[PDB]
DNA sequence: GCCATGGCTAGTA
DNA sequence: TACTAGCCATGGC
């Protein structure tokens, strides 16, 4: 049974949506899961320093039940890449099978349903260029600054 | 299944 | 820099 959740941040209101088996999705608007999520975050913003100490919750979302380069790739990506990390498109296409399917990663992670959990900021251009970012751009790039990023 | 698309890239002029 | 032509896993239809 899908139960919804609101949480201030500086990013605006993020609004977490899921159930008792996982959660469904991070949404920014301007159970088990949604606590350890609610923390998880929390932390990230507030606390980065320490962001290994919290857990990360089970993720529900159809995009993690059936098998595919999507969910290999969200998988590859959340758990190699930690803050201040930075992958290529490429380099993420590398891990997750296909070192060609770059491209597909973007709508990879225009698709992410977990946005900062599974940090989709932290993947850009090849050319060392930030890359755009589907919640809007300005997000991906107050992200990395915060991560300690130079800009 | 066929085809358009988009958050990619290395190359080229 | 500006622009182009492979490469690719999806989502409509």
């Amino acid at each position: 049974e899908m139960k919804r959740t609101t949480l201030d941040s500086p990013l605006g209101k993020l609004e977490l949506s899921g159930c008792e088996q996982g959660l469904h999705e991070i949404k920014l608007l301007g159970p088990e899961p949604l606590m350890q999520c609610t923390a998880w975050l929390n932390a990230y913003f507030h606390q980065p320093e320490a962001i290994e100490e919290f857990p990360v919750p089970a993720l529900h979302h159809p995009v993690f039940q059936q098998e595919s380069f999507t969910r290999q790739v969200l998988w590859k990506l959340l758990k190699v890449v930690k803050f201040g990390e930075v992958i290529s498109y490429q380099q993420l296409a590398a891990l997750a099978g296909n070192p060609k399917a770059a491209r597909a990663v973007g709508g990879a992670m225009r698709g992410n349903p977990v946005p900062i959990l599974i940090p989709s900021h932290r993947v850009v251009c090849s050319s060392g260029a930030v890359g755009n970012y589907s919640g809007g751009l300005a997000v991906k790039e107050w992200l990395l600054a915060h991560e300690g990023h130079r800009l």
